[PDB]
């Protein structure tokens, strides 16, 4: 369904301001102006570095088009395409950044409602690109988008198409990549909330991660959990990625603990 990606020129989108920028590229806050109408649309436009793949511009467009047609309030939708010698993406800008930052910047003011939200949301993206057959590959608590404090989205995935500390064992001694993985990824998401934002394994090499996995060590309980929710998340780290829950299953339990979100999370003043 080639309608659902727009084309755009470079006049009809301007940037403003730098939000982020690495190996990957750069993302720009900026104003998407559309030619004819009369309206300047708040948007995020990330930037590829030029010369990092031998995919031509077909090739890149016809992938394009998948992003474009992901339609779930809970994950991010491709708007718009620039095919220069770079390659420019635009979306619909996420006003509140990154969920992590929000974690950390509001540690003292989320309830454990809040938390327990997050984690339904989440675990509903990720279900539904599961549904169309799409891994992600890059599941962190840095890749979850606040639209408003109470709807999340998950973005940066098919980018893809090394984040040790949060890909399952099999990804790191094998290079496999599943929805069973991705739930490894989701259960470290889940331990950065309960910590507020804290850093997975802190203090611990990147290349010493495998080992300790190997030896049984996990991430430990955040305080604020209670045992059942841990479990939970204990199991989403299972050697065994078949034994993992599914996103379907997580749905279903982090739901029925939103309905009594003080009986599974104790939070200082909540
Ligand atoms: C006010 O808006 C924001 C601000 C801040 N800042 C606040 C604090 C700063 N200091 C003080 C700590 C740093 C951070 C972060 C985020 C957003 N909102 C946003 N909206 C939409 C996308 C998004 O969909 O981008 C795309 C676009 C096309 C294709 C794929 C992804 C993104 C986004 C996706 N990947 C990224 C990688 C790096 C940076 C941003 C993004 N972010
Ligand atoms: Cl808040
Ligand atoms: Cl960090």
């Amino acid at each position: 369904n080639q309608a659902l990606l727009r084309i755009l020129k470079e006049t009809e989108f301007k940037k403003i301001k730098v939000l982020g920028s690495g190996a990957f590229g750069t993302v720009y806050k900026g104003l998407w102006i559309p030619e004819g109408e009369k309206v300047k649309i708040p948007v995020a436009i990330k930037e590829l570095r030029e010369a990092t793949s031998p995919k031509a511009n077909k090739e890149i467009l016809d992938e394009a088009y998948v992003m474009a047609s992901v339609d779930n309030p809970h994950v991010c939708r491709l708007l718009g395409i620039c095919l220069t010698s770079t390659v420019q993406l635009i979306m619909q800008l996420m006003p509140f950044g990154c969920l992590l930052d929000y974690v950390r910047e509001h540690k003292d003011n989320i309830g454990s409602q809040y938390l327990l939200n997050w984690c339904v949301q989440i675990a509903k993206g990720m279900n539904y690109l599961e549904d169309r057959r799409l891994v992600h590959r890059d599941l962190a608590a840095r890749n979850v988008l606040v639209k408003t404090p109470q709807h999340v989205k998950i973005t940066d995935f098919g980018l893809a198409k090394v984040p040790i500390k949060w890909m399952a064992l099999e990804s790191i001694l094998h290079r496999i990549y599943t929805h069973q993985s991705d739930v490894w990824s989701y259960g470290v998401t889940v331990w950065e909330l309960m910590t507020f934002g804290s850093k997975p394994y802190d203090g611990i090499p990147a290349s010493e991660i495998s080992s300790i996995l190997e030896k049984g060590e996990r991430l430990p309980q955040p305080p604020i959990c209670t045992i059942d929710v841990y479990m939970i998340m204990r199991k989403c780290w299972m050697i065994d990625a078949d034994s993992r829950p599914k996103f379907r299953e997580l749905i279903i339990e982090f739901s029925k603990m939103a309905r009594d979100p003080q009986r599974y999370l104790v939070i200082q003043g909540d």
